[PDB]
């Protein structure tokens, strides 16, 4: 089915990358259309990314991953969400947390940092490729968010740095960076 | 006998998101204890994010109210239990969209406030119809979330179509929400 991914003209939204990665990790074909923010976005929410699946349209990268996982499920397709029920819960928590907290990224800023660091330290481990074993779309979201530790003030454990490096190295993510470079 | 369930909420019963999780449990007819978290500044053990709500299901703990809704819907599904998410795949994706949007936009609620006000009213005008009880027809948890958020229209400066006033009223009148204002009241 014809897919079109609506994306920011400058290719910098972590949430547009998310949706892009989902489509790539699944091996699905899609056109990219761009929305020049400042201010052409004025999709129900009037934000990017927006997904066009045949006639059906959908915004919010989290909803987008959820929906493509249902329409294109394992085994025939790669699952971007965990298969285990409560691990699926945890990836959902992680996605929704990342999307609705850490706004300060200063008392407020220092607190976000302290929560982000604390979570990195408790969720990441060298023995596991993602935080829950196999990569899921939450890993890509978490890595992207963890790049803000660079602006905080407390020492970051190397296991966290390795995780961010590991996750950025994924071919799906790398196609995004190449897509971004081809302009121009 | 079902697994024990506990819900962590703010001690003031104010959170729109605490209320959301509470509504899911109540719709499904599940037993649960309620435990409270103060501020300042007790959210700083059972919660990775240090925000309310947090759900404890038997031994499993889970924060983020939308993730809670998705999880309770999987553990206690239709038809054995009332569903809080739409059955239709496309419609399910739209409720998921609405939940996330609510939880990640509308911060200004000015000029960024003006834009959020505008986006809110336009969504309300497009999704609410007197012929449909919820935005999708049958009630889902997205409707409680929407109705709570729509109460911010009161602080804006555009006239509000009575059809959305009715929706908000409709949604606040569910026995599950009322159970919440009753539990809150008892404090
Ligand atoms: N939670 C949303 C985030 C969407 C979002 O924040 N999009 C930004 C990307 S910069 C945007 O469209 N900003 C333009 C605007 O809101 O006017 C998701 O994951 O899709
Ligand atoms: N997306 C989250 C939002 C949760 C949230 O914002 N909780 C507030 C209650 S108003 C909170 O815990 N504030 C304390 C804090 O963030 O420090 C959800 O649905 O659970």
């Amino acid at each position: 089915k014809p897919i079109t991914l609506y994306v920011g003209a400058d290719y910098v939204s972590a949430f547009a990358m998310s949706a892009f990665v989902v489509l790539k990790e699944k091996g699905l074909d899609f056109e990219i259309r761009t929305v020049d923010l400042k201010s052409k976005q004025q999709s129900l929410t009037r934000r990017v990314p927006t997904l066009q699946h045949d006639r059906f349209t959908l915004s919010e990268s989290s909803a987008i991953a959820e929906y493509l996982d249902e329409v294109y499920p394992a085994p025939h397709y790669a699952a971007v969400l965990p298969a285990d029920r409560e691990t699926r819960a945890l990836a959902r928590q992680l996605q929704a947390w990342i999307r609705s907290d850490f706004m300060p990224l200063g008392e407020a800023a220092q607190l976000a940092c302290e929560k982000l660091l604390s979570a990195a330290d408790r969720l990441i481990d060298d023995e596991r490729y993602g935080v829950f074993g196999d990569w899921c779309i939450a890993d890509t979201d978490f890595a992207l968010m963890l790049n803000r530790l660079v602006a905080c003030g407390d020492p970051v454990p190397p296991k966290v740095l390795r995780y961010v490096e590991r996750q950025w190295a994924r071919p799906s993510v790398q196609q995004w960076v190449k897509q971004k470079r081809d302009a121009e």
